């Protein structure tokens, strides 16, 4: 099975699955049971952004989730992720619908990497900024029902010409280029990934989430995944 | 045939194809045979930093080449890169030997490219920077006698165990990641490349050279483009 | 006098100064009589962006305007700017009203400087952004009627509580740190400064405009240049 | 009297105010009596770099030092600078030398400060990077007896013309700008700071060592703060 390292905007409360008995912001290392969630005030037809921060001297990843006019969400885990990803991997957003639904646009996406060494040339570094999709978005690998290019945003799930979500929905945007996490002569390596998101339902209980992951190089939507296992994983163990 | 855009740094002036007698740095739009040169003072065995910058609005593609304790060498050429190259395309760093030969070592690479919208959300942005490379580098496409990891540098041609490099050698480096130049609502879009190269032969005269290229995505090395053809072009048209 | 270098983005044609009979992007080099400009569609109450490139190489000074929506207006002026620039200077945003007013407000303010030397650590390089600006924003010296902190925004012109611009108002906001433009090891130098701003007047003819401007350090608003001078020039010569 | 975070690199060890017995890098919050070190294999003449990272999420101050061709010394602590720091600051190197003495010189030195805020266009930003320093400096204010220009470097302290370092010497540069690091509607706020350094002594123990200090904006050098005081602290308190 895939890798996974993701920062749930869940939107909808699964409490069978360990999910609190509201939408949350979590920390999800190889398993859709987040290792630590905060309550999220998740504004339906509002726009968003979520801040992704990590680095190897700290070893804690965080996550800030907000709204214009609102108060933010945050949580941070302590984990080393040398310990858990491949030295390669590649970093995407995950989204999906079941049987509730919600649209799960993304506006904006941006990603800096950086590897500094020893040497006293010290930086390597990938950074990518998208505020505007393109229908052929060349530089991302669109998987399951993913799609750009509507009003210049992504659209992670299945959306209707009338502009209404579908249920049932499971996709994902990997950007194309493999990103190096872990290299032996690097002193300090980070990342930093911002998207802004519009989640719209027609209905009072919106479904199921947006997350931002990092993966193995190879991964693909699992089997099954749609619902309350946001594109990421194949079961909920 | 592939569509190619480079700076060269040709280190051996090959006169029937129009170089200037003596090394020069050139712009060549789709053709060896430069629409501009300048002098340039190729020192054997010094590390070098070329950089090359172009924007959508001046629509002018300039390069300036230095060491430590030198001048610079310039060249400027006016070109609409729209009207040459494709939406998309894969940048990239090219080198060759001949019957004469030289090392082309990179020690270092950056890229950015911007796109600036008319929307209020303005800056899309690709920027990647190597200062060591790997072993396995799986952010780059090696094509010909090209590889990495040796002292972290990327040797674009044939270098034996005893540093000495091979004659009749061409290898290429491209960015993994299609880069997108032009988008229908860009108001401006810029790139930036910067290398620093290791040229070094144990003869008077070394040879061919170094270019930084842009091209079609799908590039791949000319067949017989070793020596004065860069790994760019099939022939001398 | 003071020694000026600026983008205007000219709201009301001052035909016997040069302006012509439209709004207009120009240039000014050392005169509030444009070295060149282009017609500029000014939309009454909606949110513009500036952007502004210059570089040491291709010696041209360049701007584009736009609002969403909206087709761009861009002017170009060849100018080396060494030679007529310090080697240290401030930056600035002046705006004026006149007998005819509108709002100079700025939601936002980038500039990037870069000077790369021929030393293998090339690049020397400021950078700064404002999308929030504070009642006490101590990195700007504010000159004139400029204040910052309403609605976290630049007011470079006098604004009632009541939104309403005021006439015979000149006010400027200089980034506090000396920006050094040219240095003697240099082989490339750049800046790119962007701003997005809203000129808002309950008038069918707003005045007087916006000018992003560059100055000698100890740079202040010239006497009498409320109006058609912008807070840039002591008279129309 | 003035308020002090700093990173200190503390080549000679005086246990009689907590200095542990050997060459060490610590956190030093309102006192010279570090609230954490670690080991320091400081290398006579050896050019080296220092990083230092701090997040309002994380709310830990983080540093690493390496040469090249050796392992790295880092060093974190809890603090939560919002607590300590005033909302604006200048951000500084400082060096000593007292009846033993080295070379403080500096190489290089950037600075990144990054606020995120809840409104859509987040990003406030302020970076600076030194490669090259200027007989004038313009950006910096030089106290005690801190120098630039001498091969295109940063003099800490006082130096001979023949490279012989002074004893009982303190100086101090600082970035112009105030830098804001925090603001009331800050979701995230951020820094980043990279010195390269060079220590060099014609004696076995060489002194004091090199900081990066964030202070009150209107900070100058103690009053007899040579020495084990590192032009930081007015006394060992
Ligand atoms: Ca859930
Ligand atoms: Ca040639
Ligand atoms: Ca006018
Ligand atoms: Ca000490
Ligand atoms: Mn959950
Ligand atoms: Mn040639
Ligand atoms: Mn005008
Ligand atoms: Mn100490």
């Amino acid at each position: 099975a895939d890798t996974i390292v993701a920062v749930e905007l869940d939107t909808y409360p699964n409490t069978d699955i360990g999910d609190p008995s509201y939408p949350h912001i979590g920390i999800d290392i190889k398993s859709v049971r987040s290792k630590k969630t905060a309550k999220w005030n998740m504004q339906n037809g509002k726009v968003g952004t979520a801040h992704i921060i990590y680095n190897s001297v700290d070893k804690r990843l965080s996550a800030v989730v907000s709204y214009p006019n609102a108060d933010s969400a945050t949580v941070s885990y302590d984990v080393d992720l040398d310990n858990v990803l491949p030295e390669w991997v590649r970093v995407g957003l995950s989204a999906s619908t079941g049987l509730y639904k919600e649209t799960n646009t993304i506006l904006s996406w941006s990603f800096t990497s950086k590897l500094k060494s020893n040497s006293t040339h010290e930086t390597n570094a990938l950074h990518f900024m998208f505020n505007q999709f393109s229908k052929d978005q060349k530089d991302l690998i669109l998987q399951g029902d993913a799609t750009t290019g509507t009003d210049g945003n992504l659209e992670l799930t299945r959306v209707s010409s009338n502009g209404s979500p579908q249920g049932s929905s499971v996709g994902r945007a990997l950007f194309y280029a493999p990103v190096h996490i872990w290299e032996s002569s690097a002193v300090v390596a980070s990342f930093e990934a911002t998207f802004t998101f519009l989640i719209k339902s027609p209905d009072s209980h919106p479904a199921d989430g947006i997350a931002f992951f990092i993966s193995n190089i190879d991964s693909s939507i699992p089997s099954g995944s749609t619902g309350r296992l946001l594109g990421l994983f194949p079961d909920a163990n």
